[PDB]
């Protein structure tokens, strides 16, 4: 989910 969302991907780089 979030990892597929620029909003999360950039907020949670650690995971992405």
């Amino acid at each position: 989910g979030a990892c597929s969302d620029p909003r999360a991907n950039y907020d949670h780089p650690e995971i992405c």
